[PDB]
């Protein structure tokens, strides 16, 4: 069967919980296909701490030894310059993740964007340690007057204004929008990068979901279980993302945003967690849609060189020099995916058929 | 005011289903401020047949003796114009309503709405008769890659040429868009009723709910009770659906589509139900709209004459003459409407406050 080897895999938007579901979903990084996992901090409460985000790499080394963990700090009023320049000096932290406040799972208390002012000392700090910024870019949705309403279709539109004045603030800091979704984000970033000439120039980037080049809103239209934030939008959008996907420019590159639920918490009357969980065939995920776009040539850029250039991802801190090798052979989806206790999560596309299978290879 | 007499109030657009669920939800009708309601047929299997209605209607009268029900036929494969014209001379339906194949709840057995052509005989019987035709007008999704793409979201404007093609074919036949959600919809009507300047010149109206007037996307995205079909579209949408219902026009009145569902079908992780139930309040849902827009003086033509005068209600047919007086006791939706058995609903809006009542008053 074809194989195909796309050396260090990286995922660059993972969440992967506490507790049970940290030990059920950390090791499945690894079966996934991923090398280096990108690790979100919104947890209950944030990491905004030096020891606790020391202490949360160890729990997920200690899960997944052959992992490379890349971890940040929840942006936060309770953060200083100081504690900035210390974690980035130890190591601790590759960047700093935005939330504004009630757009998505353990958002608020996160920031409201048309400000960001109140975090400049916070962005100073980071461009000085090479840090990166990461944006869920939309902005909080609001329906009275004045200005034009915000909602879940056009609150990531809503938010570019303010990239752009992050990116003229500062130039020199690497910002990412993190899981863009609609084709005028794709555009913006591209506008952003016209001059850039070889992948080290980069200084704003968007990382592109497995689950965002299938879906639109009629997938979560009566499926909680397809709803996540930023929304699947509409066709146009879907077909921009994944020409993104597949452009072999150096600034989209994958993140799963693959963000585990319990199956409880995904059917609610009210209240449906957003999130969709990609973590177990991520990279299987991504093969499916660069077939389907005779684009397999350009998946080893998407998947693995173009995150390792924009964070500098030294050899020398690689946990494991195994490759993810692709090989085709096809497989089915569980229904569920279980820790044989107290979590059941439902995988992203469950029951469907993958015509691709990854294995890990030796180096040399 | 305090205490507005409404009359003969009038939803043009009810779900009661049968059994248990029917028991529990055909007395709520009245207790929701509502005399004449218009039955949908989407039961399983659908209302096709004459002794079917019939039987149907004298279980519902003997649940409420004093409510006035106007009965329906499912636009069906198996309907005949034979049984049209007999069911019309009996007086057992006032209409038929239309279902696309699979946009909503028991349309499974629905048409084709890009193809009407073998119901043409159907419609023609219907204009003879002086039924009304009801359409749930939305075009079936279609992602395709070749023609445009249709999705929950323009899924009914795509349905407007149908509808003004069945219009055009059939002049004098009484047609109503049911639960119009979008600003685009808004204008079609106004625009097929340029020149009718009351009231009996309406051929062509739409109904508007209770939660169209309030809902937008933002709030059934995460939110299974909030998801309905057609889907909350926009803010600009429902500015468009708010300014028509209080605007006094003759071709905008109130049709609830209050749809029960066990909490249950709600709590999916995919498959949820498609139904806002408003039974229990749907006069002081209104109420709260029209006091907001400062536009109370319009309530009882939204709420009772134009559905009266578009479907011809004569006092005869009437099963009550109370009137509905609207009065302004606070009241606090239950968070659960249950019979005390198996069927647990949620209702729109749960634990929210309603400023009105409404009470049933005799005519002396
Ligand atoms: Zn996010
Ligand atoms: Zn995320
Ligand atoms: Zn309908
Ligand atoms: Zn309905």
């Amino acid at each position: 069967v074809q194989e195909i080897d796309l050396g260090l895999t990286c995922d660059m938007h993972v969440h992967v919980r506490e507790g049970a579901m940290c030990e059920l979903v950390t090791p499945k990084i690894r079966d996934g296909g991923v090398s280096i996992a990108y690790i979100m901090p919104n947890l209950q409460p944030p990491i905004t701490t030096l020891d606790r985000v020391i202490e949360y790499k160890k729990t997920l080394q200690k899960l997944a030894p052959k992992t490379t963990f890349l971890m940040s700090f929840y942006l936060s009023k309770d953060l200083t310059p100081d504690l900035i320049h210390e974690a980035a000096q130890q190591h601790a932290i590759r960047g700093v993740k935005c939330y504004p406040a009630g757009v998505t799972t353990n958002s608020a208390a996160g920031v409201d964007p048309n400000d960001f002012s109140a975090f400049y000392p916070i962005f100073k700090a980071m461009q000085e340690e090479n840090l990166v910024l990461n944006l869920h870019g939309e902005k909080p949705s609001v329906h009275d007057g004045d200005k034009e309403p915000i909602h879940v279709l056009n609150a990531e539109e809503a938010f570019l204004p303010a990239l752009k004045k992050l990116h003229n603030d500062f130039p020199n800091l690497k910002i990412i929008l993190e899981h863009c979704t609609s084709e005028s984000a794709i555009k913006t970033i591209e506008d952003i990068n016209k001059n850039v000439k070889k992948a080290t120039d980069v200084k704003v980037a968007a990382t592109l979901t497995a689950h965002h080049l299938f879906l639109t809103i009629d997938d979560w239209a009566g499926n909680p279980v397809n709803f996540c934030k930023p929304v699947a939008k509409l066709p146009n959008d879907k077909k921009a993302l994944v020409k993104a996907a597949v452009s072999g420019k150096p600034y989209f590159f994958f993140g799963s945003d693959s963000a585990p639920h319990p199956v409880q918490n995904k059917a609610n009357y009210e209240g449906v967690c957003a999130g969709v969980y990609s973590q177990s065939f991520a990279i299987p995920y991504i093969a499916q849609v660069f077939e389907e776009q005779n684009a397999l040539e350009n998946l080893k850029g998407f998947v693995s060189d173009f995150g390792i250039s924009f964070y500098e991802v030294k050899d020398s801190e690689v946990a494991s020099s195994d490759k993810a090798i692709l090989f085709k052979k096809e497989q089915v989806i569980p229904q569920v995916i279980s820790d044989g206790k107290d979590i059941s999560i439902i995988p992203f596309k469950a029951g469907d058929k993958l015509s691709w299978s990854v294995r890990w290879e030796p180096r040399l």
